[PDB]
């Protein structure tokens, strides 16, 4: 109830942002930092964001690992039954002719079961819309499965 009639509001079709970026960050004993880093503090520095809105490329590079990395890791494939010898490029690039691929993470598993085991992410819903529609076919020689990786809580 509450509204009167339901209408149609054709979307515009927007255009695939192709890039791939991301730093990693490597776990390690903390050094004497003689560098500046970029912490925001209580600074007149707030009108830069006239330049630095432009510069997020590279400056709000890291905001992209928080904020945009909640639509990436919910627009990601989880492949697994992978061939024992295979590697982590001919996954993602394989998987490339379907959704461009960001990120990926392999694990050669020690347990007993199949290697390979990666997930491929990206920015583009359509890029992975594409990946799980088509992805599981032949891999190496080998057949895998590919599921969507939607993370989410159970409700």
């Amino acid at each position: 109830m509450g509204s009167s009639h339901h209408h149609h509001h054709h979307s515009s079709g927007l255009v695939p942002r192709g890039s791939h970026m991301g730093s990693d960050l490597e776990d390690m004993k903390k050094r004497l930092k003689e560098i500046e880093e970029e912490a925001g503090a209580l600074r007149e520095m707030q009108a830069k964001v006239e330049k630095e809105m432009g510069a997020v490329q590279d400056s709000s590079s890291t905001s992209a690992t928080q904020a945009e990395k909640e639509e990436v890791d919910s627009r990601s494939i989880y492949v697994g039954n992978v061939d024992y010898a295979c590697t982590p490029e001919e996954v993602q690039q394989h998987f490339q002719s379907c959704g461009t691929v960001n990120r990926v993470t392999i694990l050669t598993d020690k347990f007993g079961q199949p290697k390979g085991f990666a997930y491929v992410e990206f920015v583009e819903i359509d890029a992975v819309q594409n990946a799980l529609l088509l992805n599981e076919t032949e891999l190496h020689g080998r057949q895998l499965k590919v599921s969507a990786k939607r993370t989410n809580i159970p409700g």
